[PDB]
């Protein structure tokens, strides 16, 4: 049965939400859609409400809309943002033209978590452990489109963590993405953890290619196999040798740090993509002895993404979307 | 001997330019600096004058400034933007805080060449020949920092073309950049040529990973070697099979096109990075039979980029820059 809806204008756009979602307040926005904090009277919790920007303008917008709705529906893990409600003021498919997604509200982005200065080792243990627990689960789903990453992490005031869904190209580039999508994740975590222990950026370049040179001061130079197939000799020269800079080592960089943190980082911040630590291995590490529960670290159910390779008109995506909204049982 | 400088305010910023550069008119801008068209009285030609944005604010701005000055100083090829003049109103290193760079003016971006509707096949031969002549020269300079790209091409009205210098990361990503930096270039050109012949984007995605699926429709699926080392079986499944969409083939897509144009594209738009045609091979190809001159397709002089590996304070880069400004002889 359709609940009483109520209508209001926030930042020059019309919001029509169910009775339960009171005291809407705009927190921020991006291309995807606008978000509002709201007090859900029913369950008595401060909540997040998103209204999608023109969800069925184009095929891309339409599939994008359906994708996010399917993903947050599937994501059921205490470290990954999940769908609490989805709704529309529309009462028929023809009329249907406005979609709202509802989740829990996290209060602090990554870029605020760093500056959130006074952090005990325990907070770091907990934060990193949660990203890893999330990551294990996220990798297990094999999500074709990439919306969940470590950098999208979000944190409410007691350090409880969730990974949100935000925060001409040659084939060899995107094949490389697929190839290393899990490895790069654990590099991000590594960088993130480092910043939580020091408060400074770990690998600051003058630019992105100079960034590689910085990384290697800690990681060492690539294996012969990687170097011997660079497209030129001057390319090999750039990655087969460090220039003579002052010597820096892990023990130096993370001096005040719990030595187990330094151990963990020495297995995360490794250049050899194969030798680098995997998420579920990283969980078993001694640094997380408090938190590590091998039977409380679940993988995902298979996730049917056959939709990703269907080529459909706008109206076909809109129908799929509206079928999901009407099917949704609010937990 | 310092010429007479004159001063004016253009877009709330003070421009001080030598007597010869009259009738300054702003055309466009980027984070690097703002650009003006100007009538150079001396050589009597419409010219481009760029004023660098706060060139010595930080180390990055300072090295950046120096790099661009070294690059365009080194680049001497008629398909690659080159430095005609660099100047400063400053008369001592302590004063020195503003820098201007002068090149030829083009007046048509890539995104303006597409829509430039009625183009003979001749225009395409000539446009594509010049990018390839460029790229050969560019690739041969082994330029550590990437500012010169196919997509950065610019054109004047008689179809004369020049490549301009504008248009947390894991090591495996940038290592990959280095690896394929030449092969991706030929992919871009392939894509550009395709559009020139048709007017539609060749590989339209819904998103970037979906684009790989679009590409494979034409290129087929990756070799077993590329497949057998994806990080999951679901990834293996994405790239080991096309889904059953309409069959599409090169001959179809480029129907009205010169058949030799199609031949070249079937050698450019190849997935296997090794089999893919190289810039210099693409030159020798029958499609540019009238333009191809193997003794007029020069490689670069070595380019001393030892500076890219130096860590220097702002003031050190500012002196190198100032030294280059005073040393420069205007052709
Ligand atoms: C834009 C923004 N969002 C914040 N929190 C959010 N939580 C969850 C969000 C979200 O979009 N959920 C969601 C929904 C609803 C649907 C589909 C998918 C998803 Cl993932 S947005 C906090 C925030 N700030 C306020 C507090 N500032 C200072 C800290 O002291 C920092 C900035 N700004
Ligand atoms: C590692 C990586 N992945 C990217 N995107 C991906 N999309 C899909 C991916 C993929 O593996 N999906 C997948 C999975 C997980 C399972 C089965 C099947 C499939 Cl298909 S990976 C983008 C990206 N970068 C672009 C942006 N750069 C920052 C500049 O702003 C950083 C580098 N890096
Ligand atoms: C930003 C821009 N630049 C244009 N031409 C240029 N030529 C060379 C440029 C340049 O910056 N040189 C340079 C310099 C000086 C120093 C260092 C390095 C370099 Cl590379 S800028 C044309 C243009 N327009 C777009 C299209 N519009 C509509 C047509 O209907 C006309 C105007 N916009
Ligand atoms: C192929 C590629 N290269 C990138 N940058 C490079 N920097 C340095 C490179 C390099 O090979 N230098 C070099 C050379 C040439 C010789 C000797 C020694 C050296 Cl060090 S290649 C970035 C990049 N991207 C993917 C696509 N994204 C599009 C977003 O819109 C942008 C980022 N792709």
């Amino acid at each position: 049965e359709r609940p009483t809806f109520y209508r209001q204008e926030l930042n020059k756009t019309i919001w029509e939400v169910p009775e339960r979602y009171q005291t809407l307040s705009p927190v921020g926005s991006g291309a995807y859609g606008s978000v509002c904090s709201s007090y859900d009277v029913k369950s008595g919790l401060k909540i997040a409400v998103k209204k999608l920007s023109r969800p069925f303008q184009s095929i891309i917008h339409a599939k994008r809309t359906y994708r996010e709705l399917r993903l947050l529906k599937h994501m059921k893990h205490e470290n990954v943002i999940g769908l609490l409600d989805v709704f529309t003021p529309a009462t028929s498919l023809e009329e249907f033209n406005d979609v709202y997604l509802v989740t829990h509200l996290m209060g602090a982005d990554l870029n605020n978590i760093v500056k959130c200065q006074k952090l005990t080792d325990d907070h770091v243990q907990f934060l990193i452990y949660q990203i890893l627990r999330g990551l294990k689960y996220i990798h297990s789903a094999d999500i074709i489109h990439r919306d969940l990453k470590p950098s999208n992490l979000a944190v409410n005031e007691d350090c409880e963590l969730k990974i949100l869904d935000f925060g001409y190209r040659a084939p060899e580039i995107m094949l490389n993405w697929m190839h290393y999508n899990m490895t790069v994740d654990i590099w991000s975590v590594g960088c993130i953890m480092a910043e939580l222990l020091t408060g400074r950026t770990l690998f600051p370049g003058t630019d992105h290619i100079n960034q590689l040179q910085q990384i290697m001061r800690l990681t060492g130079t690539p294996p012969a196999s990687v170097i011997s197939r660079m497209p030129s000799h001057e390319a090999r020269n750039y990655i087969n040798s460090l220039p003579q800079m002052p010597k820096r080592n892990f023990a130096d960089v993370f001096i005040g740090a719990n030595p187990l943190a330094v151990d963990l980082l020495e297995k995360m911040l490794v250049l050899d993509t194969d030798k680098r630590i995997t998420a579920s291995e990283a969980l078993a590490h001694p640094y997380f002895s408090q938190y590590h529960d091998p039977d409380d670290e679940p993988e995902s159910e298979p996730y049917d993404q056959s939709f990703e390779s269907r080529q459909l008109e706008i109206e076909e995506w809109k129908r799929l979307t509206y079928e999901e909204v009407c099917s949704f049982e609010t937990p």
